[PDB]
């Protein structure tokens, strides 16, 4: 398979991006889509030339002696094609867009290659009209995510001459949904200092795929969507968040996935899981240098495949993604001796089974925060 060749690299980047955001901002909500970030910078590398192209692909976790550049783009084409398939009420549409300054011509080679493989959306704007470009960029991302991601870019300089945005429209239905009449406000303990009131869903009729980890200090719940998608909710033991984050590798995800396919762990459960929405918005041009993209955001960057007329330094890149846990899914005679209350911080890993890739990755510290 082409898409199976790029999956190890993309998984590596996901948890590398997580560990950085978790380290630099410890007590805060995290939520992003490694795949939309990977796909967009893989798309952007079609415009980079010689050395600066290698640094992008190597930053994304690819081994350029193992894989060719052709293997990466064919990998992403077969990955995106699989995720765009009709689905069982399941939508995972990865997308990206570049807004280049007017008075800079896109090269035809770039326009063709980006659109033919990644279906990227390329635009001209006048960055001196700062209120205009922000309106133009945000409405495009709003239109493409169908309202779900709004106000992506809050501010921009006038010297800026290119902005990259990446997003993912996500709609999914639970295999086993919750009944909304049984959902009531209950306590959520963010830490030993403070407590918050959140709507808490309840389900004690179904069996679930869940385990209590022998080796690590956490419980892992696996809740399927309808279609080829799944959510891993990892609930660490009290005070042991950063201990689980310390070991949150791609090898660890595949351990929990393989363990939760065994019928041994398919047992009855009184599940209490909150009904909430969090968002994570990330200024990628400031974050990605620390993951080994220092060349792309500098004077020595070579993006002459995008345009020859000017040097393309001082370029911004933004990404936003929202987690929606609802009774249905994302949109708005049973006795249990086993329970799981998600009433303190937990990790979230939305995982595509058809493409073996992490669609979303994040942490829920306070579910109420606007
Ligand atoms: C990045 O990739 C390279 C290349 O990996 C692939 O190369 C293609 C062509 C194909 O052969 C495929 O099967 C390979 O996976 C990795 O480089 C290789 O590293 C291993 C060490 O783990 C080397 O094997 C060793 O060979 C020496 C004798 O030369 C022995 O002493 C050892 O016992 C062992 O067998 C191998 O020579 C390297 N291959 C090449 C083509 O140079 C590289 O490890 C990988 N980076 C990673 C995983 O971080
Ligand atoms: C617009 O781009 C598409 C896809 O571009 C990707 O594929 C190549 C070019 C590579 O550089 C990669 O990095 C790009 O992202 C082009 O579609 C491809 O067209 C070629 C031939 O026109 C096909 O490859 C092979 O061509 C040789 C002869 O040169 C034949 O012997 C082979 O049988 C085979 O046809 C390839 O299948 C196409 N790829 C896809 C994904 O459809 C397209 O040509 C380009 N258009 C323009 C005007 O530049």
């Amino acid at each position: 398979s082409p898409s199976l060749k790029i999956a190890p690299a993309n998984a590596d980047f996901a948890f590398r991006f997580y560990y950085l955001i978790a380290s630099e901002t410890p007590g805060k909500n995290i939520f992003f889509s490694p795949l939309s970030i990977s796909a967009a910078y893989a798309m952007l590398s079609l415009g980079a030339c010689s050395h600066s192209r290698s640094q992008i692909l190597e930053g994304l976790g690819f081994n350029l002696t193992e894989l060719s550049e052709s293997d990466v783009h064919r990998g992403f084409q077969h990955l995106l094609h699989t995720l765009n398939l009709p689905g069982h009420g399941l939508e995972t549409r990865v997308g990206s867009a570049l807004f280049l300054s007017h008075n800079l011509k896109f090269l035809a080679k770039f326009l063709n290659d980006t659109m033919a493989v990644y279906e990227a959306k390329l635009f001209h704007t006048n960055f001196y009209d700062t209120v205009g470009t922000i309106q133009l960029i945000n409405d495009h991302v709003k239109k493409e995510t169908r309202g779900k991601i709004v106000d992506l870019v809050s501010e921009l300089k006038k010297d800026v001459l290119m902005v990259l945005v990446n997003y993912i429209y996500f709609k999914a239905l639970w295999e086993k949904p919750f009944i909304s009449s049984r959902t009531t406000p209950k306590d959520f303990y963010v830490d030993e200092n403070t407590t918050v009131r959140v709507p808490m869903m309840l389900q004690d009729q179904e069996h679930h795929w869940y385990l209590h980890d022998r080796y690590l200090p956490c419980s892992v719940l696996r809740m399927d969507y309808k279609g080829d998608a799944t959510v891993f909710f990892i609930l660490p033991n009290q005070g042991k968040m950063r201990e689980i984050e310390e070991v949150l590798t791609p090898e660890m995800l595949m351990r929990w996935n393989n363990l939760l396919r065994k019928r041994n762990f398919y047992k009855k459960l009184e599940l209490h899981l909150p009904k909430f929405s969090i968002s994570g918005s990330y200024v990628l041009d400031q974050i990605l240098p620390r993951l080994g993209f220092t060349d792309l955001f500098s004077k020595w960057a070579d993006l002459s495949g995008i345009t020859k007329q000017q040097k393309l330094e001082a370029s911004k890149s933004f990404h936003k993604a929202t987690l929606d846990v609802d009774e249905a899914g994302t949109e708005a005679a049973q006795t249990n001796r086993h329970i799981l209350r998600f009433n303190r911080p937990f990790l979230v890993v939305i995982f595509s089974t058809s493409t073996q890739s992490v669609l979303f990755l994040g942490k829920v510290v306070d579910p109420t925060k606007p």
